[PDB]
């Protein structure tokens, strides 16, 4: 399915995923794409972090939707 | 989760826990980011000062709550 993926300034990014992926999964994919690591991406849906080790299907996210990305601890 | 930390004089520092961290843990990040050993922090929350081996959860911390912060001995 595809998600979006919005960061605190504006610029997006699209995503292929499965509801299968899992948190970190995605993460990765973010990296693939704009080089932030892992470990400095926070990713919100509706006002929740989403945690590693979860999927997406855990949190309600369906095809189009868009996560939020923040960006050192 | 993510709370805040006010200091006295105004700066807030945001911070990413858990209700499962100790007091000494939360003054670990603040050590983390702005250099500040822990023996020097006093935390507050609602007029109640945070003792170390307690946890978050030990004092209603919740999320997006707002800490202060107090500056030798």
């Amino acid at each position: 399915m595809q998600i979006f993926v919005k960061t605190l300034t504006g610029k997006t990014i699209t995503l292929e995923v499965e509801p299968s992926d899992t948190i970190e999964n995605v993460k990765a994919k973010i990296q693939d794409k704009e080089g932030i690591p892992p470990d400095q991406q926070r990713l919100i849906f509706a006002g929740k972090q989403l945690e590693d080790g979860r999927t997406l299907s855990d949190y309600n996210i369906q095809k189009e939707s868009t996560l939020h990305l923040v960006l050192l601890r």
